[PDB]
């Protein structure tokens, strides 16, 4: 009886922190709770002061992180306020049914909804919005993030032993499909039903005009790159809700990589780069060896360093000069 | 010697079906024979009406699942008739030897040839037509389908338990890359010739006009749904000859997913996206646990919603409210 | 203290060949020497006569093949002579630090630079030149090879049984992006500065133009076909910096693949295709079983046969029946 089952009231971070939690369940399975309250607003999306009407999960792109364990049921209040403009909904692929709660959950502005469902399956899964007829248009302007349901003991190697996380950070990935004129600049748009079918002509051309970790060109940089020291263990998820990528470590590895995301399978080890799919989460484990700064990038390098997909890791700490050393600068 | 081995004939049927066979080897090794016949032909492929000219295998896009047991002989008479203008032949994936067979099956139109291959590697695999300086031009037409080659012992988990399906589908997913003009309306043409140069044009843009599941948009939705009920055991098998895909199955998962398609490897868990790769078969696994209608899709949104690659199940059966309920309707 | 080891100078040979090494550790650990020169150079990239200003390391697209074993220091003299005009670097993705060693190869021309670094993880991976703010443009116009780093007792199959290659070839898929005029023919420039906003506009298409193997359409055909013999063990390292593979042995397979290319992972068994990621190296090993010419593809079809994608192996010995015949040959 879900009932008798304790609740634990769940405050959720902006990405690309976690809410806290425990790796290893210190209680037996809970119903735990989370709200989230639908936001459209403009967003200014690169350095060039691109601005789009995103359509986001708590304000954020991507969605917050949500982490639960295993057998855990997750009750989720979403609230789309009177201010918005559009129907939205939330489709879970951690869940079971109702095309993942999306037939549930369909809230016009001033609606609320409260859905629950029984967290099976241990891993990082996406969630989007996909109200009927529109999905890709919702998800494309933002409207995904992820949910992590951890194994109850935790995270385990290739042979069974434990992984544990000093650190965890949330990429979301977002692509954008900005349409663009026939010279090639952005256009805006008066109202979402003005915009409508040329977004579905720009999302038809199949070419993202923006590729973006946390909502915007350089959002993981600078004062808000991600940070670490040499030793500590980290875990990177990743999500992508409508294309593929292919996360990189620049000057690291992915240790321990689930890279379409499932903890019941065996991590895959040493990882360059790895494929995360298109409507996928995906978590990679790496202990840091050396300090410096790291770029964390898609390493499709035209989607990195042309149209945004790159952040920052700031690690300090002492240099290993065994694993790496200039033998002989660079000299005439 | 092949002569004293049992002869089978297969009598195959149209995607999304697959013709009756034993998961477990009920006998020894057989040649097991099948025949197809080239048909090219119109075909309308969206809800506009846009019509194609299709080559395919038995009528269909796209051509249908043939299934034997590893180390069967697949024996294939493969006819052209008259009727048809262009040259074809066929190259298996699952075979070794003389281009997957395309070098020993040329087919002029009035013609027909007798291919033999032992099937010594398990696995679902790509069949498709490929004459020389001609092939992605005939697999993007349609020309293309799948074998599923069983272990003799029938499938198996990560754990060498069996595992049995009660059903079995077979998607294949087309991109077309139909010619536009400079306005973007499609092209037609007179005759294959006229068309070659804007279809390799169309084809070097390398962005698909429609990507669809059974040879047009829909075709697996309304009265030609999937079906399946609440705790039946259902393999898909899917299959790209020529780009990537990522099957999702929307509100399930691929609780065993063989996502490159060889049954020797153990089966990715609890999959909620997969990628196969472009020239790959890949089967998944599910048990329905809820009833109601199912997306399965491409996860590119786009590429599904826009592009033609969704289709639907409908599953009877008792809702499950542990696993998921709306505690609180949609409500102002 | 790595004065005390062994240092062994390896000179390297152009792809596809692989310099001479040993799969099986014969000494303990060493310090490995190796050293490239930078050249930019044109290069006639297609049967047109497409003539390209290539970014090589040691005149060749892709760049050498470096070999060692795990728990070895590579150590890389980098010379860029006063002939060529551009800032390069170099970018291990086999390192450890200092953005895989390019934040301390920074050579202008006339320049050169000694880097070290410990070989700590098994695999084939890339190394690429990553010039701040130049990266995407270095890496597409060839700047990007890869070194394998072999466990010290060789390769091991899923089970823990050796695995022994007879023959080792590299090859390096390369997407170009010619910048394109309006009707579709390509630009040329008169210097890397006049080149360098169309460059950046044409690979922002996110859509090659050619996609290569070892350099030029063609390459690995005729005279420069692959090579084996029938019951040869054949390792296929495959490298791609940027962009997405899908490599395919027609009429073959991949016996046992690596296709994110870590040894420390068991390989997949029995692939038809593989996916390896843009950023990564994948190897598969095959053993030859039937003579003839074998097409070697990245199995999206329109790039191997239209954009360039595709080498073959001619393979001598005796033809096997039993895997494959011609019952019937084409006949009215
Ligand atoms: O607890 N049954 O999924
Ligand atoms: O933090 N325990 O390994
Ligand atoms: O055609 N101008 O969007
Ligand atoms: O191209 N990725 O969906
Ligand atoms: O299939 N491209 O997302
Ligand atoms: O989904 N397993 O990485
Ligand atoms: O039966 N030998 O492949
Ligand atoms: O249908 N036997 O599990
Ligand atoms: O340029 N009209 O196909
Ligand atoms: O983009 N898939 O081949
Ligand atoms: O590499 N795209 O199919
Ligand atoms: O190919 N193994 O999924
Ligand atoms: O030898 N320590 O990486
Ligand atoms: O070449 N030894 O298997
Ligand atoms: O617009 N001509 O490159
Ligand atoms: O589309 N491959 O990066
Ligand atoms: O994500 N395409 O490389
Ligand atoms: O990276 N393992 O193939
Ligand atoms: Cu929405
Ligand atoms: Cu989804
Ligand atoms: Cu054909
Ligand atoms: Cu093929
Ligand atoms: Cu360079
Ligand atoms: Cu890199």
């Amino acid at each position: 009886d879900i009932s008798t089952l304790p609740r634990v009231k769940v405050d959720l971070v902006k990405p690309p922190f976690v809410h806290a939690h425990d790796q290893v369940a210190k209680t037996g399975p809970r119903v735990v709770e989370f709200t989230m309250t639908i936001e459209e607003k403009k967003l200014v999306i690169d350095r060039e002061g691109t601005e789009i009407h995103a359509m986001t999960f708590n304000g954020s792109v991507p969605g917050p992180l949500m982490v639960v364990h295993e057998n855990d049921y997750v009750e989720l209040r979403l609230i789309n306020p009177d201010t918005n403009t559009l129907l939205h909904n939330i489709d879970f692929h951690a869940a079971t049914g109702a095309l993942g709660g999306g037939a549930l959950t369909q809230v016009n502005p001033g609606e609320e909804t409260t859905l629950r469902f029984k967290a099976t399956k241990p891993g990082v899964f996406v969630y989007h919005c996909a109200p009927e007829g529109m999905v890709p248009w919702h998800v494309t302007s933002g409207m995904n993030g992820a949910i992590m349901v951890l194994p109850r003991d935790g995270l385990k190697d290739e042979k069974g032993q434990p992984l544990t996380y000093d650190k965890i950070y949330y990429v979301g990935e977002q692509d954008f499909y900005v349409p663009k004129d026939e010279a090639g600049n952005y256009k805006k748009y008066e109202t979402p039903g003005e915009a409508y079918e040329d977004a579905v002509k720009a999302m038809r051309t199949l070419t993202p005009t923006h590729i973006v970790f946390n909502g915007a060109v350089g959002a993981l940089t600078g004062d808000h790159a991600l940070t670490a020291a040499v030793g500590e263990r980290v875990l990177v998820v990743h999500s992508q809700a409508n294309r593929d990528t292919r996360p990189h470590l620049i000057g690291g590895h992915g240790d321990y990589v689930w890279a379409t995301g499932k903890f019941r399978n065996p991590p895959d080890l040493d990882q360059e780069t790895w494929l995360i799919p298109g409507g996928t989460a995906g978590a990679a484990f790496y202990t840091f060896r050396q300090p410096g700064v790291y770029a964390y990038v898609n390493h499709n390098l035209i989607e990195a360093f042309e149209l945004g997909a790159a952040g920052h890791f700031k690690v300090t700490g002492e240099w290993n000069d065994d694993l790496m050393t200039s033998v002989v600068k660079p000299a005439s």
